[PDB]
């Protein structure tokens, strides 16, 4: 009730910045998350006992894969926190509650494989969920954990507030399917420019929350260069394992997933910043001016990938 979470001074300060790294101390990650909910949402959003038990069940249902792990979940939630704190007055009480939870839960029980590989392997999830296969799974795992005895952190919301929050979380999690992102950003691009973007239109909020989700999910490209470069090693460690598995099914993987194209990583990173990252943070900054530090950090890391291609590092 009177029990604030504090962080050591360097974290207490650096956690407010977009580029904050949550560090290698796994055991501090829960407290970092609780700290961020408490400042973002207030100390009264969740019963602490329930929140702690929910965080620990979420943790247990992330797998020890090189990239889509518990560290990624808490990274994507810290970026959402940064966005929320810098756009204080644009979001509802329920949106602040829901989105930090959505981000912690967005990759629950990920196996290190793309929706594509699940479809070619003919994994059972691919017959339960024909598109956004893993993302429909992540949402389903969220609801499961919320239904555990003692884990309903939303148990004080009205019957209809509860339904609104689970609907924000579902759309938020589905929007992390990067196949949906391209169309979502194109439509936001058009509506912003033609002046039709309206934050009272619920379907517009949805789009804008979807772009925030993609921005948070891609936030490794917005870190200090050494964080960005070492996270790319984890990202390709999964992709290349998937490439291996594709070759086991008799299928040439795409170059992104072929470890025989190690040499081309720098140029693949350029494609990705140009096709995906920069456009994402550009459109995000237009709609939400105070997120510009994500665009500016992303541009910095593109320029570092340019330097790598030129032998300069
Ligand atoms: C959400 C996906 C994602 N989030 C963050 C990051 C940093 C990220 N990087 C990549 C791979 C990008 C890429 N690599 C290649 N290569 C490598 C050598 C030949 C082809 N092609 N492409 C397009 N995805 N990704
Ligand atoms: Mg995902
Ligand atoms: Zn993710």
């Amino acid at each position: 009730g009177l029990m604030q979470f504090t962080l050591p001074v360097r974290l207490c300060k650096e956690i407010e910045l977009f580029h904050f790294d949550i560090g290698p101390f796994e055991n501090m990650w829960p407290g970092i998350f609780v700290y961020m909910v408490h400042r973002s949402c207030g100390t009264s959003c969740f019963e602490l006992e329930k929140l702690c038990r929910f965080i620990m069940s979420v943790k247990k249902n992330y797998r020890r894969v090189p990239y889509h792990n518990w560290k990624h979940a808490v990274t994507v939630a810290h970026c959402m926190y940064a966005i929320l704190q810098n756009n204080h007055t644009l979001f509802t009480d329920l949106e602040r509650k829901g989105l930090l939870i959505a981000c912690l839960c967005h990759d629950l029980d990920h196996r290190g494989f793309s929706n594509s590989y699940l479809q070619k392997f003919d994994h059972p999830l691919a017959a339960l969920y024909s598109t956004s296969t893993m993302e429909q799974h992540h949402f389903s795992q969220t609801v499961s954990i919320l239904q555990l005895e003692g884990h309903n952190i939303f148990s004080t919301l009205s019957s209809s507030e509860y339904e609104q929050v689970l609907e924000i979380i579902r759309k938020a999690i589905i929007a992390t399917d990067l196949a949906l992102y391209f169309g979502n950003r194109k439509q936001l691009e058009e509506m912003y420019q033609t002046g039709s973007l309206n934050l009272n239109n619920q379907s517009h909020r949805d789009r804008v929350i979807g772009l925030m989700m993609t921005a948070c999910d891609l936030c490794s490209v917005t870190k200090l260069w050494p964080v960005t470069k070492l996270t790319a090693n984890d990202i390709y460690a999964e992709f290349w394992a998937e490439g291996d598995e594709m070759k086991k099914l008799g299928i040439q993987p795409i170059p992104m997933m072929d470890r025989d194209k190690k040499d081309e990583v720098p140029q693949g990173q350029l494609g990705f910043y140009n096709a995906v990252a920069i456009p994402c943070y550009t459109t995000l900054t237009q709609i939400l001016p105070p997120t510009e530090p994500l665009l500016k950090a992303c541009r910095d890391n593109l320029s570092q990938w340019e330097k790598v291609i030129r032998g300069e590092e």
